[PDB]
Protein backbone atom coordinates (compact mmCIF):
# COMPACT_ATOMS: atom_id res chain seq x y z
CA UNK A 1 0.00 0.00 0.00
CA UNK A 2 0.97 4.04 0.17
CA UNK A 3 3.54 4.46 3.18
CA UNK A 4 2.25 6.85 6.69
CA UNK A 5 4.57 9.17 6.85
CA UNK A 6 2.42 10.79 10.25
CA UNK A 7 4.97 9.43 12.65
CA UNK A 8 7.98 11.60 10.09
CA UNK A 9 5.81 14.70 11.23
CA UNK A 10 7.19 15.06 14.71
CA UNK A 11 7.63 17.59 17.12
CA UNK A 12 10.86 18.55 16.28
CA UNK A 13 10.29 19.15 12.92
CA UNK A 14 7.00 20.80 13.36
CA UNK A 15 8.78 23.26 15.13
CA UNK A 16 11.67 23.31 12.73
CA UNK A 17 9.21 24.49 10.16
CA UNK A 18 7.84 27.35 12.40
CA UNK A 19 11.22 28.72 13.89
CA UNK A 20 12.14 32.50 13.67
CA UNK A 21 15.00 31.72 11.42
CA UNK A 22 14.98 31.00 7.89
CA UNK A 23 17.60 28.75 7.74
CA UNK A 24 15.85 26.35 9.82
CA UNK A 25 12.34 26.56 8.60
CA UNK A 26 14.32 26.10 5.38
CA UNK A 27 16.04 22.68 6.71
CA UNK A 28 12.66 21.61 8.10
CA UNK A 29 10.94 22.14 4.57
CA UNK A 30 14.14 20.55 3.08
CA UNK A 31 13.39 17.77 5.19
CA UNK A 32 9.69 17.27 4.13
CA UNK A 33 10.17 17.37 0.44
CA UNK A 34 12.70 14.32 0.92
CA UNK A 35 10.62 12.06 2.99
CA UNK A 36 7.34 12.32 0.78
CA UNK A 37 10.36 11.92 -2.81
CA UNK A 38 11.17 8.54 -0.85
CA UNK A 39 8.19 7.29 0.16
CA UNK A 40 6.81 7.92 -3.51
CA UNK A 41 3.02 7.48 -2.28
CA UNK A 42 1.28 8.39 0.88
CA UNK A 43 -1.62 7.50 3.13
CA UNK A 44 -3.72 10.61 3.90
CA UNK A 45 -3.11 11.34 7.82
CA UNK A 46 0.23 13.88 7.37
CA UNK A 47 -0.28 14.97 11.13
CA UNK A 48 0.31 18.19 11.84
CA UNK A 49 2.07 18.87 8.42
CA UNK A 50 -0.66 21.45 6.88
CA UNK A 51 -0.74 23.44 9.68
CA UNK A 52 2.96 24.01 9.56
CA UNK A 53 2.58 24.42 5.61
CA UNK A 54 -0.11 26.54 5.81
CA UNK A 55 2.53 28.66 8.24
CA UNK A 56 4.44 29.38 5.65
CA UNK A 57 2.27 29.99 2.50
CA UNK A 58 2.95 33.47 3.52
CA UNK A 59 6.94 33.09 4.61
CA UNK A 60 8.80 36.55 4.74
CA UNK A 61 11.35 34.54 2.96
CA UNK A 62 9.83 34.10 -0.76
CA UNK A 63 11.82 30.87 -1.75
CA UNK A 64 9.97 28.98 1.29
CA UNK A 65 6.68 30.44 -0.05
CA UNK A 66 8.24 28.77 -3.58
CA UNK A 67 9.37 25.78 -1.61
CA UNK A 68 6.01 24.83 0.11
CA UNK A 69 4.08 24.97 -3.18
CA UNK A 70 6.52 22.51 -4.61
CA UNK A 71 5.90 19.90 -1.50
CA UNK A 72 1.89 20.89 -1.76
CA UNK A 73 2.45 19.74 -5.38
CA UNK A 74 4.50 16.42 -4.23
CA UNK A 75 1.53 15.82 -1.72
CA UNK A 76 -1.32 15.72 -4.40
CA UNK A 77 0.78 12.97 -6.69
CA UNK A 78 1.68 11.11 -3.75
CA UNK A 79 -1.53 11.30 -1.63
CA UNK A 80 -3.77 11.09 -4.87
CA UNK A 81 -7.48 11.59 -4.36
CA UNK A 82 -7.35 11.42 -0.81
CA UNK A 83 -6.00 15.02 -0.91
CA UNK A 84 -9.71 15.95 -1.33
CA UNK A 85 -9.63 15.45 2.47
CA UNK A 86 -7.27 18.44 2.97
CA UNK A 87 -9.02 20.72 0.46
CA UNK A 88 -10.98 22.89 2.61
CA UNK A 89 -8.57 23.40 5.27
CA UNK A 90 -5.27 23.16 3.12
CA UNK A 91 -6.03 23.64 -0.64
CA UNK A 92 -8.25 27.08 -0.28
CA UNK A 93 -5.23 28.92 1.88
CA UNK A 94 -3.40 28.08 -1.68
CA UNK A 95 -5.30 30.47 -3.78
CA UNK A 96 -4.18 33.75 -1.64
CA UNK A 97 -1.18 32.94 -2.89
CA UNK A 98 -2.54 33.83 -6.34
CA UNK A 99 -2.13 37.31 -5.21
CA UNK A 100 1.42 37.49 -4.88
CA UNK A 101 2.57 40.58 -5.87
CA UNK A 102 5.96 38.08 -7.89
CA UNK A 103 5.36 37.02 -11.29
CA UNK A 104 6.90 33.48 -10.61
CA UNK A 105 5.11 33.06 -7.13
CA UNK A 106 1.89 33.32 -8.58
CA UNK A 107 2.44 31.08 -11.36
CA UNK A 108 3.70 28.38 -9.30
CA UNK A 109 0.44 28.75 -6.99
CA UNK A 110 -1.77 28.42 -10.30
CA UNK A 111 -0.03 25.31 -11.15
CA UNK A 112 -0.33 23.82 -7.27
CA UNK A 113 -3.88 24.53 -7.23
CA UNK A 114 -3.99 22.89 -10.97
CA UNK A 115 -2.07 20.03 -9.65
CA UNK A 116 -4.69 19.34 -6.80
CA UNK A 117 -7.13 19.78 -9.03
CA UNK A 118 -6.33 16.53 -11.19
CA UNK A 119 -6.15 14.73 -8.20
CA UNK A 120 -9.45 16.22 -6.76
CA UNK A 121 -12.29 17.42 -9.40
CA UNK A 122 -13.26 21.34 -9.02
CA UNK A 123 -16.33 20.19 -6.43
CA UNK A 124 -14.65 20.92 -3.29
CA UNK A 125 -12.71 24.32 -4.89
CA UNK A 126 -16.20 25.48 -5.99
CA UNK A 127 -18.30 25.08 -2.83
CA UNK A 128 -19.82 26.84 -0.33
CA UNK A 129 -18.17 30.82 0.11
CA UNK A 130 -14.81 29.65 0.45
CA UNK A 131 -13.54 30.61 -3.47
CA UNK A 132 -15.83 33.72 -3.51
CA UNK A 133 -14.51 35.08 -0.62
CA UNK A 134 -11.14 35.00 -2.34
CA UNK A 135 -12.44 36.96 -5.19
CA UNK A 136 -14.02 39.88 -3.36
CA UNK A 137 -10.71 40.86 -2.19
CA UNK A 138 -9.54 43.66 -4.20
CA UNK A 139 -6.38 42.12 -5.46
CA UNK A 140 -5.70 42.75 -9.06
CA UNK A 141 -2.98 39.73 -8.94
CA UNK A 142 -5.95 37.57 -7.46
CA UNK A 143 -8.82 38.39 -9.40
CA UNK A 144 -6.53 38.09 -12.75
CA UNK A 145 -5.07 34.46 -11.90
CA UNK A 146 -9.02 33.37 -10.48
CA UNK A 147 -10.89 34.22 -13.10
CA UNK A 148 -8.61 32.92 -15.48
CA UNK A 149 -8.77 29.64 -13.91
CA UNK A 150 -12.91 29.57 -13.74
CA UNK A 151 -12.81 30.10 -17.31
CA UNK A 152 -10.50 27.52 -18.22
CA UNK A 153 -12.04 24.82 -15.69
CA UNK A 154 -16.04 25.81 -16.22
CA UNK A 155 -16.32 23.81 -19.24
CA UNK A 156 -15.26 20.35 -17.51
CA UNK A 157 -16.96 20.21 -14.47
CA UNK A 158 -18.35 16.82 -13.72
CA UNK A 159 -20.10 18.47 -10.93
CA UNK A 160 -22.90 20.63 -11.15
CA UNK A 161 -21.38 24.08 -9.38
CA UNK A 162 -23.72 24.46 -6.44
CA UNK A 163 -22.52 27.96 -5.25
CA UNK A 164 -20.96 29.79 -8.81
CA UNK A 165 -24.00 32.23 -7.64
CA UNK A 166 -22.12 33.03 -4.92
CA UNK A 167 -19.10 34.29 -7.08
CA UNK A 168 -21.40 36.71 -9.11
CA UNK A 169 -21.34 39.48 -7.43
CA UNK A 170 -17.52 39.70 -7.34
CA UNK A 171 -17.61 38.80 -11.17
CA UNK A 172 -19.59 41.69 -11.75
CA UNK A 173 -17.29 43.75 -9.37
CA UNK A 174 -14.16 42.56 -11.94
CA UNK A 175 -15.79 43.66 -15.20
CA UNK A 176 -15.27 47.20 -13.60
CA UNK A 177 -11.94 46.55 -12.09
CA UNK A 178 -9.34 49.22 -12.21
CA UNK A 179 -7.07 46.46 -13.69
CA UNK A 180 -7.03 46.23 -17.17
CA UNK A 181 -6.74 42.42 -17.24
CA UNK A 182 -8.80 41.50 -14.68
CA UNK A 183 -11.72 43.21 -17.02
CA UNK A 184 -10.59 41.04 -19.72
CA UNK A 185 -10.38 37.79 -17.50
CA UNK A 186 -14.17 38.85 -16.28
CA UNK A 187 -15.24 38.79 -19.49
CA UNK A 188 -13.95 35.66 -20.46
CA UNK A 189 -15.21 34.22 -17.73
CA UNK A 190 -19.17 35.16 -18.09
CA UNK A 191 -20.49 33.08 -21.10
CA UNK A 192 -18.62 30.27 -18.84
CA UNK A 193 -20.94 31.19 -15.72
CA UNK A 194 -24.32 31.51 -18.01
CA UNK A 195 -23.49 28.15 -19.13
CA UNK A 196 -24.55 27.00 -15.65
CA UNK A 197 -27.04 29.49 -14.01
CA UNK A 198 -28.29 31.05 -17.13
CA UNK A 199 -29.24 34.39 -18.67
CA UNK A 200 -32.03 35.14 -15.93
CA UNK A 201 -30.29 34.05 -13.11
CA UNK A 202 -27.23 36.35 -14.20
CA UNK A 203 -29.77 39.23 -14.71
CA UNK A 204 -31.41 38.95 -11.09
CA UNK A 205 -28.24 39.35 -9.57
CA UNK A 206 -27.42 42.86 -11.13
CA UNK A 207 -30.07 44.27 -9.18
CA UNK A 208 -27.50 44.67 -6.63
CA UNK A 209 -25.73 46.91 -8.41
CA UNK A 210 -26.23 50.98 -8.71
CA UNK A 211 -28.04 51.54 -12.12
CA UNK A 212 -24.62 52.84 -13.89
CA UNK A 213 -23.08 49.10 -13.10
CA UNK A 214 -26.32 47.51 -13.66
CA UNK A 215 -26.54 49.14 -17.35
CA UNK A 216 -23.23 48.05 -18.43
CA UNK A 217 -23.35 44.45 -16.87
CA UNK A 218 -26.82 43.93 -18.39
CA UNK A 219 -25.37 44.95 -22.14
CA UNK A 220 -22.42 42.62 -21.11
CA UNK A 221 -24.92 39.78 -20.62
CA UNK A 222 -26.90 40.54 -23.57
CA UNK A 223 -23.98 39.50 -25.62
CA UNK A 224 -22.81 36.79 -23.79
CA UNK A 225 -26.51 35.01 -24.35
CA UNK A 226 -25.08 34.93 -27.77
CA UNK A 227 -23.17 31.89 -26.98
CA UNK A 228 -25.88 30.07 -25.11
Amino acid sequence: PRTEISDKITSELVSKIGDKNWKIRKEGLDEVAGIINDAKFIQPNIGELPTALKGRLNDSNKILVQQTLNILQQLAVAMGPNIKQHVKNLGIPIITVLGDSKNNVRAAALATVNAWAEQTGMKEWLEGEDLSEELKKENPFLRQELLGWLAEKLPTLRSTPTDLILCVPHLYSCLEDRNGDVRKKAQDALPFFMMHLGYEKMAKATGKLKPTSKDQVLAMLEKAKVNM
